């Protein structure tokens, strides 16, 4: 009774017994550690309120920030993210993302079973640019209407096979771009901090090592999903193609051709030069007296992730706060026999610990907690840091079990079908295929790309 | 004909004849100067798109950023602004700001002419916390309904009440560093460039400017009432006082009592985050039940927070440092060497009158962004305290009281029926001269013993 308020009686709870430790300087900093890590996993607070808590609690105990090295008022990853969001804002303001999801399904829709590959290929291409949650929330109304008019010409299992294709291929196409999922932005913001001399990570080199990785997972999970389970009038009611979709489509082909083919030759120059045209090209008249452009600043501010910059800096103030106190030395002495395992065994034992924790917690929470653990470990045992951080930001996205992990597969669970055991039987095939393909990747073709066997010059010592 | 598109045929225009200069390294950097300054004043682009233009154009010519000194992932002014916005988010989500605007008018509403002072005192107190544009857009529906039921018991009392809402929303917009938006561009420019100064917080901006605005508020009521003329049922239809307004009002008195009365946790940004982050936690609604919702959500907080101020400041720094890497700051620095022979007080009068005149035709964040990296190099060169010049120029930026294109407070009240354009010029020139004279009286007598304005400090370089 009265456990409809289980957020407030838990946040107020956790701060009460945890002040057993009030005794020294490392016990007070470990109090901030087990509180912010607790509210990130259970998500009792909205994940950026919690990132402001080390900026409040640590000066109260007497642990002040002391880092004083930065540069560059506008960073290069911040200007790439500006130009990508303003392309992804007008592509769904003007409903261009339903033309493509219908035209791709129509082309390869011979449908013995090529409808399923038609649905996966249409929502994995849309996840490279849009967010995973917003692109699964519009193919799912489309696919439910198509599969109802097909059965209006056995029928139960083809409704929950089509459900899992939308939820799983929105995540597989969520990688292959550093701006596809949100957890590819926390990796890229942690890496341009802490390692600001590294120039090996841009838009056109994340796509080259991960598009061969996801095409194998996409083609092998279609075969797995189709195994264990078994429209011209829908495109006609979108209307004719408008003016504001031809302009958006032309700037989308122009921008993506220069990213892969190309001090002004950086990828953040193409993002701002073609991205800032969306604030300029006229779209509507509003009688006339004054036009309106393709996107406005109030719509751009709605789509931009501002909470990622608070989440990264809140993870840095917690990590540096453990270094000023004696906590990083104290647990560093009890874990000295960890540096006797081989380099490949650290990869397998960590990527299986991240692909298992991401099923019960959100993906930006488990990439924020684990990324300042593996990167000190990689410099200590004299490994290239990208050799450990690349297969852990890729196995974070592999959240394919029970529908509390990522909000893609909680949308498709909100429909009628697809009880919980249908995800565990289907997700364990895509999970094992996903881990084995990335483990195959960092042994053969990723190593000659980023020079993963040679300790670089951006790592300290 | 076809000049309904005068934005796109002007932005595309200005970039065409201005590449006469393509010849050297300072001529290419002055090309970026006269483009970004042109789109800030005319506002052909939304004022943060333009701040990203020196981050695009300057690496193309070969002028790279080279500054490498900062600290402190979260700054102290950023944590004060977080806690203020989440108090100003729930105060208008739950309509607490109409209780106060009606209860203050009701109390001093004897109305021979105390209705006018009742309206100014209710919308100047609400501008210390809310934004100037959003607090003039809700007293103006209220005052038009009250002045219509008073005349139903007459033309010049409709446009006297209009100008009280537009002018006292700006006078109460100062006295807080988070009241207007141009008090945030001053405070963000000053914690950059001068990071050793600890003299500027919430509780010392209010002490030097609340005596400055109370004199301008009390003297412009006398001026406005002169040149123009010599409600329990409106409060009853708000309903009874709810649950979510008593909780917001209690945390508003708690937070403001500790700001003025108070190892390293005794700062003003601690009170802002400790009482501000309770608005994400206290339950407000049930939504059947199975899961409550708090007083404010993160999607509503993200809507009210000014994110474009941090882009506008860093875009002004990349343009200012870009002129220093090239030879432009030395080239115009040699042609302006006889400027450093005027007295210290004459620089104040000649600059505050140049900023209070330009802010009538351009927006206030555009004229504080262009002028703040001009006066602060000038104050270090002629050996003056930099706060002695920057304080009376961030205060005369807000004095936009003439024709209704200056600030969006007095374009809202112009959008109603009354108040033709000459009624603002006759009324605004009285509030303008009173405003400049009170700040000039302030920086001579009581502001100087507060910030030590005659002694060159230790945070300025040399
Ligand atoms: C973000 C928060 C958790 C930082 C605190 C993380 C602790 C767990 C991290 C910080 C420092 C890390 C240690 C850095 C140093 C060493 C010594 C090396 O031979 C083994 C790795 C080991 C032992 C790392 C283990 C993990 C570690 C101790
Ligand atoms: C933001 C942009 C405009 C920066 C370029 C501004 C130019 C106008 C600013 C930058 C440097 C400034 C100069 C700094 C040095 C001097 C020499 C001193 O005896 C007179 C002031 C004077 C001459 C300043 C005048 C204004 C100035 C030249
Ligand atoms: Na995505
Ligand atoms: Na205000």
């Amino acid at each position: 009774v009265y456990r409809r308020f289980l957020f407030v009686v838990f946040t107020v709870l956790v701060l009460l017994p945890l002040p057993i430790v009030l005794h020294t300087k490392e016990a007070e900093c470990a109090y901030t550690l087990f509180v912010v890590a607790t509210f990130w996993l259970t998500e009792a607070l909205p994940l950026s309120v919690t990132a402001l808590l080390p900026s409040l609690m640590l000066p109260m105990f007497g642990i002040m920030p002391s880092k004083k090295v930065a540069s560059a008022y506008f960073k290069d990853f911040h200007l790439l993210l500006i130009g990508v969001i303003c392309l992804a804002t007008s592509i769904e303001k003007w409903n261009l993302h339903k033309r493509i999801a219908l035209k791709m399904v129509m082309m390869v829709g011979v449908n013995p079973a090529w409808l399923t590959l038609g649905f996966m290929s249409s929502t994995a291409f849309l996840s490279m640019w849009l967010s995973n949650t917003s692109t699964a929330a519009m193919v799912m109304p489309i696919a439910e209407a198509v599969v109802q008019q097909i059965i209006n010409a056995k029928g139960h299992v083809t409704r929950k096979l089509t459900c899992l294709c939308i939820a799983y291929s929105s995540t597989i196409g969520g990688l292959t771009t550093i701006t596809g999922t949100s957890t590819n932005l926390i990796f890229a913001e942690y890496f341009n901090t802490r390692y600001p001399d590294c120039r090996c990570l841009n838009f056109g080199s994340w796509f080259t090592f991960s598009f061969p990785a996801a095409l194998i997972i996409l083609l092998l999970s279609w075969i797995w999903l189709q195994w264990l389970f078994l429209i011209k009038q829908e495109y006609q009611k979108l209307g004719p193609i408008r003016y504001q979709e031809i302009v958006t489509l032309v700037l989308f082909i122009i921008m993506a051709l220069l990213w892969f083919s190309r001090g002004f030759a950086t990828d953040s120059t193409v993002a701002l030069l073609i991205g800032l045209l969306f604030f300029l090209i006229p779209a509507k008249t509003l009688t006339a007296f004054d036009y309106s452009p393709l996107i406005t600043w109030k719509e751009f501010q709605s789509f931009m992730p501002w909470d990622i910059a608070i989440l990264v800096g809140g993870g840095f103030a917690l990590a540096d706060g453990c270094e000023e106190s004696g906590l990083s030395k104290w647990i560093g002495n009890k874990l000295s026999p960890l540096g006797s395992l081989p380099a490949w065994l650290i990869i397998l034992i960590s990527s299986l610990m991240v692909t298992s924790l991401t099923e019960v917690a959100s993906n930006p929470a488990t990439i924020t907690l684990f990324l300042p653990i593996l990167s000190p470990l990689a410099e200590a045992i004299h490994v290239n840091p990208l050799y450990i951080l690349i297969p852990s930001t890729l196995c974070t996205s592999f959240a394919f079990l029970l529908p509390v992990a990522n909000p893609p597969n909680a949308i498709v669970f909100s429909y009628g079908h697809l009880k919980v055991i249908d995800m565990v039987k289907a997700g364990l095939g895509v999970n094992i295929v996903g881990v084995a393909v990335v483990m195959l990747g960092i042994c053969t073709w990723i190593v000659p790309m980023f020079d993963l066997y040679t300790y670089p010059s951006w790592a300290p010592a």
